[PDB]
């Protein structure tokens, strides 16, 4: 009873698999009493699917009480696409596609009002930067463009055709790294640039969609975490391997960050005990955000 | 779900029901924690009536239908550490007569004695004697006072409830919004003090995070009609807060009515096993206020 | 006193003698860099005649009594990188008939040929075609557009003029607000644009900081009516920019009218050997409307 | 002629020496034209004077035409008073104060209001924490406050006596650590603390005195630098020593920080040049206030 989902119903952009913070958001959603859908790109729709049905990912989806996970359907989303004057010829023939239909973000949240109604709870857990492992003085206007185009437009498209199907008192929430305020090397690609305007629209749309909707619009700033599209930086010993390292070693709070840490933290922002937050940066990361300064540098001492 | 039970908590600055220190002590217990208050001794006796009257019944009511209980309610002064501490005008002061042992170290003691080690602290308390005053017209002492009743009593509290808290537990305190913008009317250094608080908070996430493995986080809030924002400005009209309430509720994203509840949930995320990756955060709890960068109903402005 | 004698600027984004990017070029000017400028072709006839007939010599003359000259006026479109870049709707624009060579590249190229490498590098352009719409009603095609124009242009002119760009040498953006709070009808993802152009402000003073010694920054301005601003909303009535104006000259600290000369001179400072240990900065140049947590002119609120 | 401020006159709170931020500010003050009185704590008074007339910093006071700085007053100014009823019998009696009087805020203003008239420009370069080696968990109420008082307080209580004989269109500068708004161990004894009210404060005073005197208000957050005061923590191989390599090591600027690069930022925020900033947090540091991580961090690679 201290946060009861029941009844409501909640729309997850971005799970492909039970690695990333998408799996572990839908986990608790769904553990807290909510109908969880996703929307999984297309390219990877069907090992996912398999993934699902062969009882592969049964360990994943158990729930504390030991009951499987649900999902009220798992919808091909590639939130590239507006709708489908947009999706070029070479996609509809790449092969990867064929086979299914209704995947930009027009139709997928006509498919889901339809399908299951209005909703209640979406979620913004998907980025992609082309030209990640190049720094920005090496990443050109079209790995730049695409980036935004994917990892920032993507929420603000969302926001636009599920708006409309959410209800009142409904709330969303999207994904953010520290690079967005401070630079952090590595992570290039104008992938810092777009989490930079993930932020600043997660503002303007809490203003947007709560005098026209009534939702709710916050962002989650979350620590590393191993996820698979994580590993694919510098694809030996990478990017993603040294921020976890650098984090356990300079954060307050020395742990393991663990994908369901920004999972209790989404379904606190997604739950009516959060009805009067709007516009947030939250962080989830150990506490690292609040550092002026490295403990384990070189340049002193151990 | 997140579920509390087997944790004791310590609310500071309790002595209403219309605070936001008791709408977080009211979910803190509807999650199944022990909840035990700190209440400033000037008021206490006037306190311990309403709850033992029955007039807080209302207030009183969780969600199952049962009525909150408290485990212990301390007298508390923040503005001490030490009974060495206390003036002599105050330990002949005739407000804390019949009132011992309120100084944070005894208070941290007897909790630890009547309880044990807690998990979850909370500080709900502010003080400023010039708060009407903008800053040019405030007084050393009173801004002293500030920083005194409403920054420091947070490091004090923490320093002597640290060692009595479980590793992995949560305080939290709570601001307002002047303190990273202005915010006029917001006077008597309370802004200064309110800034202090949130680089505490970061300061201290570090400090008590390496040592006990504590959290430490602080709640941002929006206006809310308490006692003490009455008392703020006070004549008997409309007020410093009623103008903020109608300011906030003209101006936030979410055109709402600020509850103490809606804090009450916020904290109690906070200091529950939901919050473990979070600490040295300043979560808004003002209806989205903090994101605008321009007042919509400005005369400047048309509507 | 400060001295910009022996250093040649490069400003880009002035077409008219009302931009900000103007009282920049004429504030290095003063202090006697040499100014080349850029300007987008479309309006290049136009803003030379401009010069060549006498119309803007009042806002051309300098403290000196004397008259600004530049050196050399190059065509620059920000949108292109590379010549391969330009669509052949652009190629054969009547808009675009007699200027050749404005794609980054080219123009850096023939800086580099014609003055050698530069010190000092301005980005003082912005355009976003959905502007006027918020973003619930903004498109892909626009918010990109938006970003392209207003925020890559400043990484790919930074990355084709770094090298030519002297050790110690600065380059400065210019920011609205909006792009750390909500400012309503500042709209087509031009908020989004000027996040991601000051988060790129940070990172690239890290990269061209480590490079080339080079520093960035970014001026985040308060409301002007220059060119650019006078067609937001455009009917021929009162509009964005003019309820912006009044609503910082009755909300910041300072009531003043805001000048191009303000930044200007807040620029030429950090173009300046002076802003040796600045850099990666958001510096307001806003008469301090951007420290207000709250309107005092709302019609929640008494005068 | 581009900064010009002859015919101005500024006060210099916190002057003891020609190795802080203050002197510096002073030199580039003085060197634009402007007419300079120095605020000089009075234990040290004495010894300043001395240096002053005996010629020993006359290599430090060589503008770069090789002039001379002449300072228009010297006077002695304990910030920690704001008047007499305030200083207690002990620092009366006390040696050091004992052959100045008119040391208090309220006073040294009076004094220099008639001894000079208005002014113009008003800095703020003075901080003391009893407990600055004391962590947080390890500072007193009393360590705490004094640091405040010293620290941030002090700051008010000049703008208060000051702006009333302060020019409209005069202007204020003040200087904090990066500390205030990120945790910077070793810099304790509620330091951190003072300079986020220091940081506050210069936000509502740059309001109040905006709208009061028409006077600009704001501050410089500056790097490590070996000040004399700076040398005196940890009182060997000490904070400052670190803070001066970790900055080295990790700003995006690799130089040195020398006290005028401050200097000549405080002469832009006190200039007609800087006639619509107010209210501003300005990072003279290199650049480190923007990283988001070290990159000199054990925890990676060199
Ligand atoms: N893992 C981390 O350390 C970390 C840290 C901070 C933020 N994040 C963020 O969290 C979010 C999820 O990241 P993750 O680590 O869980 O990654 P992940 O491995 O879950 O996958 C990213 C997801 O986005 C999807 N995707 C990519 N392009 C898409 C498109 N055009 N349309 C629809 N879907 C597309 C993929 O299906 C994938 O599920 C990302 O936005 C990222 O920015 C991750
Ligand atoms: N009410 C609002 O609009 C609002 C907004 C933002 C922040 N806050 C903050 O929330 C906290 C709770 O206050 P509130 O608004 O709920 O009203 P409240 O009336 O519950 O708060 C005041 C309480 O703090 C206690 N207290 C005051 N001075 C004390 C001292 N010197 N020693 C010990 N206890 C003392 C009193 O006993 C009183 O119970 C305050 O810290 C305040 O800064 C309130
Ligand atoms: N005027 C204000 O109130 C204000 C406030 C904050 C920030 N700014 C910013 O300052 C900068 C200067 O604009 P301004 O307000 O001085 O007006 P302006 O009319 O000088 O700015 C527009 C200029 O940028 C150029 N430009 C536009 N699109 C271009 C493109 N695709 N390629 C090359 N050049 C292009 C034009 O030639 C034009 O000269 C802008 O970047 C803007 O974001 C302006
Ligand atoms: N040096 C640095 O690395 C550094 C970095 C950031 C900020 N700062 C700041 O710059 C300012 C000046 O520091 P600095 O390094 O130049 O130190 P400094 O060596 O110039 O001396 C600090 C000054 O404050 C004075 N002082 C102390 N208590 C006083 C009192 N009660 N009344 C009047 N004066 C008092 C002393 O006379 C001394 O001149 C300080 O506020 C500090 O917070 C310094
Ligand atoms: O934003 C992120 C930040 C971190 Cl530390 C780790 C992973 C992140 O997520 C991504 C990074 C790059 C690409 Cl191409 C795609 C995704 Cl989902
Ligand atoms: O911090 C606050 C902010 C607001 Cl809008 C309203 C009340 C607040 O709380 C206080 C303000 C002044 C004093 Cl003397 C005591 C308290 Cl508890
Ligand atoms: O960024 C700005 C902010 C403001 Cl208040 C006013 C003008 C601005 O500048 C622009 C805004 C929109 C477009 Cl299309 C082009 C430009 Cl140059
Ligand atoms: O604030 C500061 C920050 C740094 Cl890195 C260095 C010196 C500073 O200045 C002080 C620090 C402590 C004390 Cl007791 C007095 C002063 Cl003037």
């Amino acid at each position: 009873f201290p946060i009861d989902l029941r009844g409501q119903t909640a729309f997850v952009a971005g799970v492909a698999d039970s690695h990333g913070y998408g799996w572990a958001i839908a986990k608790h959603l769904a553990s807290a009493g909510a109908r969880v859908a996703l929307g999984t790109w297309p390219p990877v729709l069907g090992l996912f699917q398999k993934s699902l049905q062969s009882g592969r990912l049964d360990e994943d989806r158990k729930l504390p009480d030991g009951s499987l996970i649900e999902f009220a359907g798992v919808y091909p989303l590639d939130a590239a696409f507006d709708k489908p004057e947009d999706v070029p010829q070479d996609i509809k023939d790449n092969k990867r596609y064929a086979g299914v239909d209704g995947y930009t973000i027009k139709e997928v949240a006509v498919k889901v009002k339809q399908d299951l109604g209005n909703i209640d709870i979406l979620v913004h857990s998907l980025a992609n930067g082309p030209e990640v492992t190049k720094p920005l003085l090496e990443t050109s206007r079209k790995g730049y463009l695409a980036a935004s185009s994917n990892s920032a437009y993507s929420f603000v498209s969302l926001l636009q055709h599920f708006g409309p199907i959410m209800n009142e008192g409904g709330s969303a929430v999207t994904l953010s790294y520290l690079a967005a305020e401070r630079v952090v090397p590595g992570y290039g690609g104008g992938m810092s640039s777009a989490k930079a305007a993930l932020e600043s629209d997660t503002r303007t749309l809490a203003w947007e969609a709560g005098q026209k909707y009534g939702v709710r619009v916050n962002a989650i700033s979350a620590g590393p975490l191993k996820s698979r599209a994580a590993s694919a930086i510098g694809k030996e010993k990478s990017f993603i391997d040294y921020a976890i390292d650098y984090s356990y070693n300079n954060a307050p709070l020395r742990r393991d960050l663990h994908s369901d840490d920004v999972g209790g933290a989404a379904l606190f922002l997604l739950s009516p005990l959060a009805r009067a937050v709007s516009g947030v940066t939250l962080y989830v990361d150990n506490g690292l955000h609040a550092m002026g300064q490295a403990v384990d540098s070189r340049s002193m001492p151990p």
